[PDB]
């Protein structure tokens, strides 16, 4: 049951740009997100030993939640947008996997999906 190393969020030669729909990845996305009253149990690296879930890494093998899309965000980790949609979107299908319909925690990951797809509606042009 122990905790695996987070995921990366420094790498030096990665590529990686600051781009206006990255921007608007931290400053709506995120931001909406993460003020959020169910942003508690994804605002880090699930913690398999805290939350007695001794199987969670056997079965969850790209794990990802919004501490560490931060990290990525504000660090300029990403290369382009589609990169950090694709977190979230790891990030929910995760939950979803490995819980079960109604499960408290599903529930919380949903409300927070319906923002981010309301959000992402209104992703900017690539200026
Ligand atoms: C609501 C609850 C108690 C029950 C619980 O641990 N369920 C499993 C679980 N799956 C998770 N996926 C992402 C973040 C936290 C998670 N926990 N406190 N998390």
């Amino acid at each position: 049951s122990m905790n695996p190393p987070p995921p990366e969020t420094s790498n030096p030669n990665k590529p990686k740009r600051q781009t206006n729909q990255l921007q608007y990845l931290l400053r709506v996305v995120l931001k909406t997100l993460w003020k959020h009253q169910f942003a508690w149990p994804f605002q880090q690296p699930v913690d398999a030993v805290k939350l007695n879930l001794p199987d969670y890494y056997k079965i969850i093998k790209t794990p990802m939640d919004m501490g560490t899309i931060k990290k990525r965000l504000e660090n300029n980790y990403y290369w382009n947008a589609q990169e950090c949609i694709q977190d979230f979107n790891t990030m929910f299908t995760n939950c979803y996997i490995y819980n079960k319909p109604g499960d408290d925690i599903v529930l919380m990951a949903e409300a927070l999906e319906k923002l981010f797809l309301q959000k992402i509606n209104e992703l900017p042009t690539e200026e």
